[PDB]
């Protein structure tokens, strides 16, 4: 579980919005794992705006963050799960490490800011859904 908290949104995992997300809904593309919903008080995660291929992200299922090298954002095949049909997720980043389904929503920060959460992953693999392109998150 987790959510990035930026301005006046709440970025989720889409498989992990709850009743209240949906109703609030901003935005959501099942194809990237992503929801935004809209939030009463203000964030204060600033998002990274860059092309860092290095990081941090927490995983639950260790209490452990982790230093990764990940790939930069794509169209990569995830097999099927209880959440999605086998598909291609878009703007998706790999890295080598630990992940379980229930690490979804643990953050990935580089030295300028949150990057993304954890999407999909296993077999020492752990993908992270980009939000560095959500230029909109900043403003309105
Ligand atoms: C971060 O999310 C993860 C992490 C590990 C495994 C999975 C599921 C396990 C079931 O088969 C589909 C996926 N590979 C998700
Ligand atoms: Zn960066």
């Amino acid at each position: 579980s987790g959510a990035i908290y930026v301005g006046n949104y709440r970025v989720v995992n889409r498989h992990l919005a709850t009743h209240n997300d949906w109703a609030n809904l901003v935005w959501e593309d099942s194809s990237r794992d992503l929801l935004v919903s809209s939030t009463t008080a203000q964030g204060c995660d600033t998002i990274a705006r860059c092309d860092c291929q290095t990081g941090v992200y927490y995983c639950s299922s260790r209490r452990k963050h982790y230093p990764v090298s990940f790939s930069k954002p794509s169209l990569i095949f995830v097999e099927a799960s209880e959440y999605y049909p086998a598909r291609y997720q878009s703007h998706l980043m790999l890295a080598v490490g630990h992940s379980e389904p229930g690490d979804c929503g643990g953050i990935l920060r580089c030295q300028h800011g949150v990057v993304g959460i954890v999407s999909t992953g296993g077999n020492g693999l752990v993908g992270f859904a980009d939000v560095r392109d959500l230029l909109w998150l900043d403003e309105e």
